[PDB]
């Protein structure tokens, strides 16, 4: 757990990307983690040549500027050293990964490298890049995001803005991205990441966008890192600090952007991976076969799994299920139950029965895989079909909890329905922390109950709700 | 005499101001000498209260807007603030009056005052203050000057531009105000004094002449204090600050404004009293009368006064003669000789033939003085006329003198003419200092040759117009 402010954060900025109303605005800050030298120390020899310091200098366009002028306003060497800088191959970070496996659509970028479109084409997502006015007319099809860099790419050092004169012709040379990105303020809930705020396009753009809608603007996100004392101040320079950031942050909400104030950078990569999750976890997938319900009678149990389904259905989650013999057509009555009050929505119910036959074996593997995939907590129940007349624990829910184990999502295995179920719930006690690290008195004492023969219906199913929610909230 | 750069540009901006066709762009820092306290120093307690230090910050827009942000928006302390400060009954500085003495038709200020106003009122000039939207509409009747308060009045605290908001919404309300400077930036040349150019409006109107002009901005003129070193700082610090000034003054140049470095702030009233003689001397107030024309004859004396009044007309000098009896004819035709090459215009010969009888001599005095008002230099020829059959010396002559010298105009008495003419010759070389201050040798041998008897009419017309050219250039 965070702080309440960060919580409040994740769960309204997880509705809005389960909405697909959301968009990511990346500064330079974000890829300055992954190895890129600073753009000061790039800067260092070009701050030398004027006779400048970049160390005693704040505003590097002004330095850049400089330095043009005093060469006639050729920009060669400032585009060769970005272009031999920012266009290395280094490893992605955590942040860009679980960005792109984010299902966000929209990317606005003052950086040059091209993390974020190698972080979305490394999960198979097809990326739109859009650095020049003439590919605004172009879309790609079947894209899933959409990537304006703002600034230029660093294939195009000499379309960079990074002097005076390339934000002063910003207006006029690139005033299409302007509108589009007014567009996304108004239309869309931007999370700003990496990002100083210290820019005169996005200023400009942000004035206009406040002129344009008074109070009445989108509220925004933004994410900024608590000033650090440095060793060499003292104490009064460290709390002048802390109050101009503070004043800072308050200037920002002049333009309804709250600030969400972090400890360290990890912290956004720790944001973002509750936010994957609580997008993942959503989905759950019902797992079990039962022609013995263990110590429940058939009706008794055919009725558990209808209301565990229609709370389910009731919790806004998506059940995944592989129509498994005695425990599909339940969890389908359920999900029809609940839906029925109307048509059945493909994204809260998703259905993949086995194929039957010689042909259908050889890629049931594939088949559970590709349908676990889609789920991020796995329930099981029950475990028990019929080989030679008896009762035999079946062998399909085994590896459907192997490869949900294998693909980290969350494992739920009901001991009170017996069988495979309740080998799976024992397994998991044997090693708890390896399953479940980090886990809360509530989450342990929930998992104990959920092995417990004394429960009824309600009181069991109520377990298991409160455990997959305190999984996924 | 001052260094060549302020010498060439003395002699281009009086050139620019004696077509009107001149601006003056003053900023805060032309009021910083009058008695108003810095604005550092006002926002101190503002400062205090948000918890910061006016001293540690230098974006004192920033500091504003956040005292804002601490107060839900509210303006009234600021607005107290600026109407208790720059509402005060201060003495005009001498810039302001010999601004208001030029003929500059335009004035763009960034200052909250009315010192403009004021001079230009104690000059009995008609000035047409425009600070509202609304009063862009309205033009006042024989205005002299227009004056553009672009960032508001001191009796209108609450329209005063002080915050970021202010700049923010200033593209938007006070566009007018843009698009008349603009106007006033392509077809006038600017000479701004006391502005730092740090104004995000002024950077922002600049950038877009630029964007729309190219390389064929207008040239305008800035006047700036050169780098002093602080009694605390070090000599690398005053080098490494003396560099950043002139990375500052080139990159105005970007903007075609060329900047003239003065060693200090006495230096601008040294330039504009530069300026106001270079305009002033350019008229000249010839006088005399002569009936006999002392050692040279009639006809020789009559073709010397021609040839004189052909070469300062030749010279482009106005003439202003009071039609004297004997002297007078001469130099109209002169003038007109140079002229009909025609329409005699109004500028270069201005006549005012005395009034005869005894009505005329009443205002005889008062009609002298309005005569030699119009002139900043004084030339004297002769001086005799006739009263009981003899020749007598004048004493108008003497009476024009003393105006002249009441009035601060280059007195030239020419001693070969005799009469009058040599008795004031010789009372100047009595006290040389008292009316040529600072004399350079050439100065002082040429008022010596003007009264030499052995010159020809050609050599004492050179000595006379290179004395006067001396005088003016
Ligand atoms: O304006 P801009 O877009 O050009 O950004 P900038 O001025 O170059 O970088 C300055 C910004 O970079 C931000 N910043 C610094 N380091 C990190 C960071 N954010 C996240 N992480 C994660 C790991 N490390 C960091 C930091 O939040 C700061 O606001
Ligand atoms: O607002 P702004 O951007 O219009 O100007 P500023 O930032 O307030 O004032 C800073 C400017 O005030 C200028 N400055 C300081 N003192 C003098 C001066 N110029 C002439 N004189 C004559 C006597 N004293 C001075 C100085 O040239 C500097 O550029
Ligand atoms: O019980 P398990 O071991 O694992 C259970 C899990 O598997 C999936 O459902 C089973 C099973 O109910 C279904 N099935 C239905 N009718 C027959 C049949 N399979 C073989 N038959 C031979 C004759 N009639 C059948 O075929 C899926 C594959 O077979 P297994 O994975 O071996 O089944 C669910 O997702 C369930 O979670
Ligand atoms: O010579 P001065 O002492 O000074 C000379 C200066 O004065 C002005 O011209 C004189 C003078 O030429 C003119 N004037 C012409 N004709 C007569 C006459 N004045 C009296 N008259 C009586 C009978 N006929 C005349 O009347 C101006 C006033 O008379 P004064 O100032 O006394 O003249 C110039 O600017 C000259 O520079």
């Amino acid at each position: 757990k965070m702080n309440p402010i960060v919580e409040l954060f994740i769960k309204d900025f997880t509705k809005e990307v389960m909405e697909e109303n959301a968009a990511i605005f990346a500064g330079a800050g974000l890829s300055m983690s992954v190895g890129y030298v600073s753009w000061a120390k790039l800067l260092e020899p070009i701050a030398q040549e004027i006779g400048l310091d970049v160390n005693k200098e704040n505003d590097l366009v002004s330095l850049a500027q400089y330095y043009c002028n005093e060469n006639q306003g050729n920009r060669g060497r400032i585009n060769q050293i970005i272009l031999d800088e920012f266009s290395r191959k280094v490893d992605l970070t955590e942040n860009h990964k679980i960005l792109a496996r984010l299902p966000i659509h929209t990317y606005w970028t003052t950086a040059y490298d091209r993390l974020i479109e190698k972080a979305l084409e490394e999960e198979n997502k097809i990326a739109d890049v859009k650095y020049t006015v003439k590919q605004l007319a172009t879309t790609k099809v079947k894209r899933d995001a959409v990537v304006y860099k703002m600034h230029g790419d660093v294939e195009h050092p000499s379309e960079a803005v990074l002097i005076k004169d390339d934000y002063e012709k910003y207006s006029i040379k690139m005033d299409p991205y302007i509108k589009a990105l007014s567009g996304d303020l108004v239309s869309k809930t931007f999370l700003f990441v990496g990002f100083s705020f210290t820019d005169p396009n996005l200023d400009y753009i942000l004035s206009r966008v406040r002129s344009a809608y008074e109070r009445d603007q989108r509220r925004h996100y933004c994410l900024i890192k608590k000033e650090e004392r440095r060793p060499d101040e003292l104490e009064a320079d460290f709390e002048y600090r802390v109050r101009k950031q503070e004043l800072f942050i308050s200037d920002l909400s002049r333009f309804n952007i709250k600030t969400i104030v972090l400890n360290n950078y990890n912290e956004i990569t720790e944001i973002l991976q509750r936010i994957e999750n609580n997008i993942k976890t959503k989905t759950v997938f019902l797992s079990g076969s039962a022609v013995e319900y263990n110590h429940w009678e058939t009706e008794h149990a055919e009725q558990f799994i209808h209301q565990l389904s229609k709370e389910l259905i009731r919790k806004d989650f998506n059940i995944v299920s592989g129509f498994g013999l005695g425990v599909g057509s339940f969890v389908i009555n359920g999900v029809l139950e609940e839906l029925y009050m109307g048509t059945i929505d493909d994204d809260r119910l998703i259905l993949r029965p086995f194929p039957q036959g010689k042909k259908g074996e050889e890629q049931w593997d594939k088949y559970r895989r590709d349908m676990i995939t889609r789920t991020g907590v796995s329930i099981f129940l029950y475990g028990n079909k019929i080989d030679k007349g008896q009762v035999v624990k079946a062998k399909g829910v085994q590896s459907e909890f192997n490869i949900s184990f294998e693909q980290n999502n969350y494992v739920v295995p009901v001991g009170a329905t017996g069988y495979i179920a309740k080998d799976l719930w024992n397994k998991v006690n044997e090693e708890f922390e390896t399953y479940y690290p980090g886990a809360d008195a509530r989450m342990k004492k929930l998992f104990g109950e959920l092995n417990n023969e004394a429960l009824s219906i309600e009181e069991l199913i109520n377990t298991i709700i409160e455990f997959v929610e305190i999984l996924s909230n």
